[PDB]
């Protein structure tokens, strides 16, 4: 739903109300790209 992977914010656009591709990382220090509800 809205907590997916994403390349830029259109990528979550439409698909969910989550137009906000961030760049976190879990535990590891993988930094990933995923929408978020925010920037």
């Amino acid at each position: 739903l809205c907590n997916e992977p994403c390349s830029s914010n259109s990528d979550c656009i439409g698909i969910t109300l989550c137009q906000f591709c961030k760049e976190k990382t879990d535990q590891y220090g993988l930094t990933y790209r995923t929408c978020n509800l925010l920037p």
